[PDB]
């Protein structure tokens, strides 16, 4: 009952909608943290990473946990649609900075993400997680957040929880649910 | 179970450390939206406005419902160390002058409890600062978080969220 993390937000908001039926698809699994925690609480995790050495260690760390249900795929996240032909009860993102593009294509992850919110249900959620970190980014030049902002209202609802008074830049979080 | 609108997600984040025994002030009364909320809650709500009129709205409502465990008071919140004697485990201030707002946040920041919460709703100078002051609070003392809509045209109220941890 802790004042709540990002993380803890980001895990608290999407396990408020999922159920024994809800399909979850992980963005982004690295070191399956998500992946760990979603699937103990769904029908199934699809789990997207670039990585060979993240499949490889989160298989050894679900096999230890004993979870079974979920799908790891070795490809980019952009290309979801291929393996996942059901509807999505929740999804989630962990990011670094994806700065908003020169206006003199979407970054691939915008298009992972516009093609997660397309195959959400109605109640659905997306929670994207953003650290930018060592590396450094702008808030007010964030691709992410441009195309967040641009969502119409009546479709969507996105919401900022941000720490205020920390001194190295924490992560944030953006949640998403959809209303239609 | 809907996504929270900062006013929801206020009122269930001050309601998460509440019991029969807390304390709580509600430094800006107003038509008493969060008194008649929070004092169903507690043990006692303080609630201060510098209107009448809010004052004759908010007795009547809490009347209607039955609530007697409010102390509604027609005086500055900056002087809310003066009626209040206990130590605080929730508060809320709606925002929208600017050195008695500070002036207040403080004086209650100063009496929470450990784990004790204070929400502040923001609808401009009196902003700006209130603002700067939670970004300023040592991280060690307390955890500030922002929770705001990014996606309505119309600019909507959000919520800063304080806890104190030691």
């Amino acid at each position: 009952a802790m004042i709540k993390r990002p993380i803890h937000m980001s895990h608290d908001f999407l396990a408020e909608v999922l159920d024994d039926e809800s399909i979850v698809v992980d963005a982004t699994m690295g070191n399956g943290n998500d992946t760990a925690f979603l699937a103990g609480l769904s029908k199934k995790v699809y789990a997207f990473d670039v990585q060979e050495q993240a499949l490889g260690k989160t298989s050894q760390r679900l096999s230890d946990l004993g979870i079974e249900n979920t799908e790891l795929i070795l490809d980019g996240h952009e290309n979801l649609d291929h393996y996942v032909r059901e509807p999505i009860r929740a999804a989630i993102f962990n990011l670094g900075y994806l700065p908003s593009a020169d206006k003199s294509k979407p970054h691939t992850t915008l298009e992972a993400i516009e093609k997660i919110l397309d195959r959400l249900e109605v109640g659905g959620r997306l929670a994207i997680m953003i650290y930018y970190g060592h590396d450094g980014g702008d808030m007010e030049k964030d691709a992410v957040l441009e195309y967040v902002i641009g969502l119409d209202q009546r479709v969507f609802t996105a919401m900022l929880y941000q720490p205020l008074n920390q001194i190295n830049t924490p992560p944030f979080l953006v949640m998403l649910e959809k209303l239609q």
